[PDB]
């Protein structure tokens, strides 16, 4: 029933290196194993000059960590983007201060219940409790059934090994 997104997003300011500190999903099977379909790790965000968002991420598959690129296409709403990966069609930026944290979700609009996966991204490979509080404040209105967080050493390893 309609997720709240960021109101005045400046997408050019989200550029650069990120670390997936925490993630959550509505379905446990989407995030449980390492090879789970939506267990992805954001390593970089590259906003294009035309207002789109190139998402550079890592995923475990066939018993090895692999690089992946998702082109998120801009929509009329600045915080909402369109994709065609991971069985998802939407990226929603919930909140960001640009210099510390970014919260975003991915969903499939056709079946929006069992496709929701949200992440807390940080700029440095450190546990940011203040960002985690804002993450968990945003997850409150969302029907999450699995939540994952990672330690500083895991944030630096390929695919959070
Ligand atoms: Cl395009
Ligand atoms: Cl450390
Ligand atoms: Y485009
Ligand atoms: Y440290």
């Amino acid at each position: 029933i309609v997720t709240q997104t960021m109101k005045g997003l400046d997408i050019q300011k989200v550029a650069g290196t990120w670390y997936s500190l925490a993630m959550a999903a509505s379905d446990i099977s989407l995030l449980d194993a390492q090879s789970a379909p939506l267990r992805v790790y954001v390593e970089e965000l590259k906003p294009t000059p035309e207002g789109d968002l190139e998402i550079l991420l890592q995923k475990w598959e066939n018993g090895e960590c692999a690089q992946k690129k998702i082109i998120a296409e801009k929509t009329k709403i600045p915080a909402v983007f369109k994709i065609d990966a991971l069985n998802e069609n939407k990226v929603l930026v919930l909140d960001t201060d640009y210099k510390k944290y970014l919260l975003f979700c991915m969903e499939n609009s056709a079946e929006p219940e069992q496709s929701l996966a949200c992440q807390c991204l940080v700029r440095t490979p450190e546990v940011d409790d203040e960002a985690l509080e804002k993450f968990d404040k945003a997850l409150k209105a969302l029907p999450m059934h699995i939540r994952l967080s990672f330690n500083p050493t895991q944030l630096e390893e390929q695919c959070h090994i």
